[PDB]
């Protein structure tokens, strides 16, 4: 069937959008070419829906099969809970959309009773009607890039009631956040912190004689995905151990919405009828993992690839594999990409087999080597600095719900692009406000998290390691990629972030406390006498539970 059907009516805003970068004072010490940065705006959502508008076909086999099934057996060993009421409602982001029911975020996390009632009416009506679709709207995402000679248009979000999205982490949110490991294992990438990614990565290359990897991109993943996958996603979650309410509750929520069901825009239009993945559930990332990981599996094995290992976060997967040398590793990816086809999974770009770890690209990242105080090699996981650095420039003059620069600095805080310029860039703004002890929001696996940016080096410690803070001697090519961006963009060279990154780091030592600890580890790179870097106490005192769990893109989770 087709992924949408559309009446005609167009994708409409909530306020005005900017498109340009917004420049002020602190712009041009980060970026002097403006006009390579951009934002897509719902005016260019007619172009995307034209591409996530297909027919799908669905040819399903033997491998197929099996590999469901011992997903399903894996599955029914998982024990899964029921939230309260008020369990969801502490999940939801105080910045989440509000109800079109006559209450906002805040009124659900404050447990306003106008909220909580509403809630219990949408979860009643759930238990007692199977059928009738459920309501969404169709927003167009606008997100920050750099021109690349030209434009993405913006991609869509499709989302339900905000009553319906607590109802939602009610039936399944213990679900989403346990079973993909239980059934997918080493396998589930959202489980890990960079530093166990890039070891999961390196280990698994060097465990084969021969290694070949290839990434594979799915076009559009969310379009490609069937009534058929998410009945059978469905069926995996009802394995699972759970209250009858839970299992009625989740049968409701397939049928009604993660199935399909009408769009509406944000002037309240019928703008037309979903059946393939809405990427606004809670279900998104959990779902994508699963029919990703099934449909791939099912793929090696009728490509025969040989100890296939396959990493996966939603949508995104890349393999590790004996080669069988070149000309048969073609023909592999090729029998792997018919079969993925065939189970309405085509690719954008066809895959391309690789020989060096370090040219694959996962979840948007590459393998790449520097080394320690001690010269002991370490491995990390960087990117083309580019669009990190197209949205540090827009967030610098605009306040964003999340701040994409401090994930970036968390994610890839081992980097030389992201110590060098967004650590010394934010920092220094922080200071200039005074606003070191102001707690930020940021998206870690599609989850919102309140983060202190004073609590930065203890965070970094923990998902990276010390080596993050005393690593050196990066690689020539990815010296070039740096270089060649900031080029690109009229970036200040490495010796102007050095001198300031030694007035930021003076500026926080004497400032005392946190802020000498920021000063001492994030900065100790831009001093020529280094200081000692012992481990950080009191760390080990602040849980990362909630961190590296599981996937919740577009599942409207806080934390
Ligand atoms: C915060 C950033 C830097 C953006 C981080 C991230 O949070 C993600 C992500 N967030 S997400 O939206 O949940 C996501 C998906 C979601 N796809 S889906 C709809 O659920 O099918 C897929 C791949 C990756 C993602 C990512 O790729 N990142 C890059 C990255 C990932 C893992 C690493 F180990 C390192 Cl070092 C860097």
């Amino acid at each position: 069937s087709m992924s949408y059907t559309w009446t005609g009516a167009l994708i409409t805003p909530c306020a005005a959008e900017e498109s340009k970068l917004p420049i002020n004072a602190l712009s041009n010490s980060l970026l002097r070419h403006h006009n390579m940065v951009y934002a897509t705006t719902s005016r260019s959502a007619g172009l995307r829906q034209k591409k996530v508008t297909f027919d799908r076909l669905q040819v399903l086999d033997d491998h197929y099969r099996d590999v469901l099934k011992e997903m399903k057996a894996k599955a029914s060993t998982v024990k899964a809970k029921l939230l309260s009421v008020e369990e969801a409602c502490k999940l939801t982001p105080p910045h989440s959309a509000k109800s079109k029911f006559g209450y906002g975020a805040k009124d659900v996390r404050n447990l306003s009773s106008k909220a909580v009632n509403h809630i219990h009416s949408v979860w009643k009506d759930l238990l007692e009607d199977t059928v009738t679709p459920i309501d969404t709207t169709i927003m167009a995402k606008n997100e920050v890039f750099c021109v690349q000679p030209g434009r993405k248009p913006a991609r869509l979000i499709v989302f339900p009631d905000l009553g319906v999205r607590v109802c939602e982490k009610m039936a399944l949110y213990d679900v989403v956040s346990t079973l993909p490991q239980v059934v997918m294992g080493s396998s589930y990438g959202f489980q890990y912190s960079p530093g166990q990614r890039v070891e999961f990565l390196v280990n698994t290359w060097k465990s084969k004689k021969n290694p070949m990897g290839f990434s594979y991109d799915t076009r559009c993943f969310d379009s490609t995905v069937t009534e058929n996958d998410i009945r059978v996603e469905e069926s995996i979650y009802q394995c699972c151990d759970l209250a009858p309410e839970a299992r009625q509750a989740i049968k409701s929520l397939t049928e009604r919405l993660y199935i399909g069901g009408p769009l509406t825009n944000s002037k309240g239009q019928n703008c037309g009828y979903r059946r393939c993945r809405a990427s606004g559930v809670l279900t998104t990332s959990c779902g994508n993992t699963l029919t990703c990981y099934l449909k791939a599996s099912a793929a090696c094995r009728a490509a025969k690839l040989q100890d296939c290992t396959m990493l996966v976060n939603g949508d995104d997967l890349v393999v590790i594999c004996e080669s069988a040398g070149t000309q048969e590793d073609a023909a592999s990816l090729r029998v792997f990409t018919e079969a993925m086809t065939r189970y309405s999974a085509p690719p954008g770009d066809p895959p391309q087999p690789e020989y060096d770890l370090e040219l694959i690209t996962s979840c948007s990242s590459n393998v790449s080597v520097a080394h320690d105080a001690s010269g002991k090699r370490v491995y990390y996981l960087t990117r083309d600095p580019t669009t990190p650095l197209a949205r540090a420039a827009w967030e610098t003059a605009r306040h964003t719900p999340v701040n994409s620069w401090l994930g970036n600095i968390i994610m890839y805080a081992p980097t030389l692009w992201a110590r060098m310029i967004l650590m010394t860039h934010f920092f220094s703004i922080l200071l200039a406000q005074e606003q070191l002890e102001k707690a930020l929001d940021c998206q870690i696996y599609g989850a919102c998290y309140s983060i202190e940016p004073l609590d930065l080096p203890q965070i970094i410690e923990r998902l990276h390691g010390l080596s993050a803070f005393s690593l050196h001697s990066y690689s020539p090519g990815e010296i070039n990629r740096v270089a060649s961006c900031l080029r690109k963009l009229g970036v200040p060279p490495l010796r102007v972030w050095r001198h300031r990154a030694r007035s930021v780091r003076a500026r926080l030592l004497s400032q005392g406390g946190r802020a000498a600890t920021c000063g001492k580890y994030l900065f100790n790179w831009a001093v020529k006498t280094k200081l000692k870097l012992t481990p950080i106490p009191a760390a080990s005192q602040l849980d990362l539970s909630g961190w590296f769990v599981a996937g919740y893109s577009g599942g409207d989770i806080y934390h």
